[PDB]
């Protein structure tokens, strides 16, 4: 994550979810 925002459609990496 960017911390753990991460993984359910908001900020998983930079490209896959919304980031």
């Amino acid at each position: 994550x960017s911390g753990w925002v991460c993984x359910l459609x908001i900020e998983c990496g930079x490209v896959i979810c919304a980031c």
